[PDB]
Formats: C-alpha cells, structure tokens, sequence
C-alpha cells in the first residue's frame, strides 16, 4: 500500500516511550506534558495519561484492590534534587549514589516511572516494601504483559548503575517490555539490542492471535532524519535518548 514518509528534527531523539535515562543519557526535554493524577485516592501523585491507564489496567487484572499503592511517580527538578541532598544529609553519600538518580538523569522526572508498595501506614519513601511475593508479585509478573517493566535488577546493578529496586517499574510499551522479560534484558541491554535491527532486518515479534509487530532502528541524522511508515498501520516512534529512533509497526 501507500507508504508514507515521517520527517523527524535530532532533537526528537530527547522524546518517546524508549527513552534511556541513566547516569550516562540525561533528560534532555524536560518539558513532559499530558501528566494527569494516576488514581482518584491519590491526587498528588501524577504520571502521563496514557501510562496512569495501563497502571489502572494492571490493577484491574490482578484485583490489586487497595493493596498497591503508588508511592512516587512524577517528580520535578526540584523534587529531585531535594530528595538527593536530602538523602546526602540522612543516608550518606554511598547510599544515595546507588538509590537516588541524579537530578536530570531519574526516569521520574519523564512520568513514565513510578514506585509502588504495599499498602500499610507506615511506608518507606525512598525504598517502599515492594516484595517478590503475593499481590505484589502479581503485579511484577504481569507488568510485562501491558507495558511495565521492573527497572533495577540485583543481577544488572554494574550497568544499570543503580542498586536493586524491587519498587519501581518503568513504562516503556507494549511489546518492549515482553521482549525485554523474555530475554532478561535491563532497559540498557535493550537499547542496544535493538540498534540490530534496521529497517531491511527489522525484529518480528508475534504470538498467537494478535498481528505480527515489527521493531527496528533508525539512525538519527545530523539534521533531518527520514522514516517511512506503512499509512497501512498503527505505528509507534520514540527516540532512544541517545543516538536514534525505534520504530514499532502494528501489522
Ligand atoms: C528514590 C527512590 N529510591 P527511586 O526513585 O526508585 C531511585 C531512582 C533511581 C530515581 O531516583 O529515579
Ligand atoms: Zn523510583
């Protein structure tokens, strides 16, 4: 059918669900919009729209209840940089290099992120109880399924740069975070994973009676970068935050 062509500026590699957000790749856009609160019970805490829903749809399928509650999820600059000198002055600076991301580099500061625990009246902010067991457990194993993914695992912690968290998932999208379960990856394998796939060897991911999905890379140009896209499909473009695009094409 009809291909059609995406002109997209370099900057727009700052953009996307894919975004890779760590001690090397800072944010680059802090300009998030489409933040809305991610649950009615709890106003304060807010996360980008289209994220808040599948966390509602996850708690949903496994009839979380009250059990789960969220404990971070947007946070500004500033919220940042408060909860690193704050943890500098109450915790030490070993502690907080290994469990507080340095402002501009938090995955919280994009409203893709967010820290959960168990619902009790006493929670920990800063490492909330998020254990490997019951309906927290649940949600851990079906996050992948809508788009979630555990961030900080113990067994990655050296690439990461990031201690074990059992609390905070990132959203990164369906299929990524399927992808990324079935292969153990952390968001940082991942990003590299892909870039192996281009466009003339693109990744297929398919299962059952659902359509087949394509993934693949795309270099970013000094100045303009050119994709065609299908008008023939739904289609996903995020760019990676460090040097290109990854395409996600629903067949
Ligand atoms: C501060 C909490 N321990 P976290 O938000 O789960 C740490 C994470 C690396 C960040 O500061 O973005
Ligand atoms: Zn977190």
């Amino acid at each position: 059918g009809m291909m059609k062509t995406i002109e997209l500026e370099k900057e727009e590699i700052y953009c996307g669900n894919l975004l890779l957000v760590n001690k090397n790749y800072p944010l680059r856009d802090n300009n998030v919009k489409g933040l809305v609160p991610a649950d009615i019970r709890f106003p304060n805490i807010l996360m980008k729209r289209d994220v808040a829903n599948v966390l509602q749809l996850i708690f949903e399928k496994i009839s979380a209840g009250n059990s789960i509650v969220p404990v971070s999820g947007y946070r500004s600059l500033e919220e940042q940089t408060a909860i690193y000198d704050g943890s500098l002055k109450d915790n030490g600076e070993d502690f907080t290099r290994k469990y507080v991301a340095l402002p501009n580099h938090s995955e919280h500061q994009t409203g893709l992120a967010i820290d959960l625990g168990l619902n009790k009246k006493d929670i920990d902010f800063i490492r909330p109880d998020f254990p490997y067991d019951g309906i927290c457990d649940e949600f851990r194993r079906a996050a992948p399924d809508y788009g979630f993914t555990q961030r900080y695992a113990r067994d990655k912690e050296e690439i990461t740069g990031i201690s074990h968290e059992p609390w905070h998932f990132r959203y990164v999208g369906y299929p990524h975070s399927k992808i990324m379960q079935e292969n153990g990856f952390s968001l940082e394998e991942y990003t590299q994973f892909i870039k192996a796939y281009l466009e003339d060897n693109k990744y297929l991911f398919e299962q059952a009676h659902r359509a087949e999905i394509e993934i693949y890379y795309v270099p970013a140009k000094d100045d303009k970068t050119l994709i065609k896209i299908p008008e023939n499909c739904v289609y996903q473009i995020s760019g990676n935050n460090i040097d290109g695009f990854v395409v996600t094409i629903w067949r």
